């Protein structure tokens, strides 16, 4: 309840971060902003919990008022967000020229870089700028370890057709779900890479049913893998997408490399990281991953959502395990770990390239009775192929 009231100039921001026991109230009394490319509701409440980070922006400028401790608060007055309105403006000349000449294909644009230069800020601040332009792009995911769309190890694609949240981030309206099943792409790179592929060769047959959806394009976020095999990933994601553009965030021997080998109707830039960009270390982002978890089964303190714990006869469904597959016995071993409800109805070559339905959380292994407890976000199992996954989770 101590208070905080900021003067944003045209094109400033104030970014801040939480206490670390307390809860922030934003509330914008004068102007315009948006967070991180949401549109902010003239003097509506927004309340961040303990240890969020969060920048507002204004266009035009504004005053915003903070109502509890902060670690830090500040407006910075030179951001890269006037280019990145710009890439999003060059993307709708896109459309509309291909529009002209027609069902129009939007075009695809793939974020890269280094760990913490925000490629997923601006995945989002785009996603958010196309939907207020009244599109709906297709937001693709390949970061398997900071993944906003489902839980780690997945690799996943998502119509968006509303803004972000400002607190709780994209609706995770019927994600386009595969189980890759490892925090980070090394651990199996070619099936990382086949995933890729059946993921695009899936989406564009899903868009020839959806022309808003084609039209829309495609954003695709990527992991800060750029060295050795990551820099490889690079060069087949674009390709296996056939994107139009690649946006290189601060890393300007990844652009200078890029330019050399991508085709040539690849239109590639170069932009700078936003100095409100934070470095996080491997424990902050372990916890992520954990606090992902968590989301997936208990929704959020604004959309809670209510999972359902309930045991499982081993033999009523069949587990296994990629890495070509292979049945695995019910163990002790198993406990913690997520499993992937695969869409595939037998346990056979199929599950590879099938997406899935959801997953649960085994929480106890009860091997004399045969049974598991699971935590599982709908009341029966919505498959009897259990697909494992390395990410585990202590609930
Ligand atoms: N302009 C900004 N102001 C404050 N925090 C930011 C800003 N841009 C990004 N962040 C934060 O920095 C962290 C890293 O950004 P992120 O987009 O997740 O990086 P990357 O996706 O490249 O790994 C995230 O916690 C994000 O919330
Ligand atoms: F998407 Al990153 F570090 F590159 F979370
Ligand atoms: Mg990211």
């Amino acid at each position: 309840e101590n208070v905080q009231e900021f003067v944003l100039k045209e094109d400033c921001e104030l970014r801040f971060a939480a206490g670390d026991d307390s809860d922030v109230c934003l509330e914008l009394v004068k102007g315009y902003a948006e967070i991180f490319g949401t549109e902010l509701l003239l003097n509506k409440k927004y309340t961040f919990p303990a240890k969020s980070r969060v920048a507002a922006f204004t266009w035009k400028g504004a005053t915003i008022e903070l109502v509890g401790t902060t670690e830090s608060a500040y407006v910075a007055e030179s951001t890269p967000m006037v280019i990145y309105l710009n890439i999003h403006a060059a993307m709708e000349e896109v459309r509309k020229k291909r529009e002209e000449q027609a069902k129009a294909k939007g075009p695809r644009l793939l974020l890269v870089g280094p760990t913490d230069v925000g490629k997923t800020t601006v995945s989002r601040i785009l996603c958010n700028y196309s939907v207020r332009q009244g599109r709906t792009p297709i937001f693709v995911e390949l970061d398997v370890g900071q993944n906003s769309v489902s839980v780690p190890g997945t690799v996943a694609a998502v119509l968006v057709q509303k803004t972000a949240d400002v607190i709780d981030g994209f609706e995770r309206n019927q994600p386009i779900v595969f189980n890759f099943g490892h925090t980070s792409p090394s651990a199996n790179l070619s099936l990382y890479e086949a995933l890729f592929k059946e993921m695009a060769t899936t989406l564009n047959a899903q868009i020839q049913e959806n022309d808003e959806a084609k039209i829309g394009g495609m954003i695709i976020n990527t992991c800060g893998w750029v060295d050795g095999e990551g820099y490889k990933c690079i060069v087949k994601a674009a390709s296996a997408f056939e994107v139009d553009v690649v946006i290189v965030l601060d890393h300007e021997r990844l652009y200078s490399d890029l330019s050399k080998e991508l085709p040539e109707f690849v239109r590639l830039t170069h932009v700078p990281k936003s100095g409100g960009v934070e470095q996080r270390t491997g424990q902050i982002r372990s916890k992520m991953r954990g606090e992902n978890v968590h989301r997936y089964f208990y929704g959020t303190r604004a959309n809670n959502l209510y999972p359902f714990t309930f045991d499982v006869s081993f033999d009523d469904v069949t587990l296994c395990k990629i890495g070509k597959l292979v049945i695995m016995e019910p163990s002790a071993d198993i406990k913690h770990h997520l499993f992937a409800f695969s869409r595939s109805t037998k346990a056979d070559e199929n599950v590879l390239k099938s997406p899935v339905f959801g997953f649960c959380l085994v929480t106890e292994v009860d091997l004399e009775k045969r049974t598991m407890s699971i935590l599982c976000p709908q009341r029966t199992i919505p498959s009897k192929v259990l697909v494992f996954s390395d990410i585990t989770h202590l609930d």
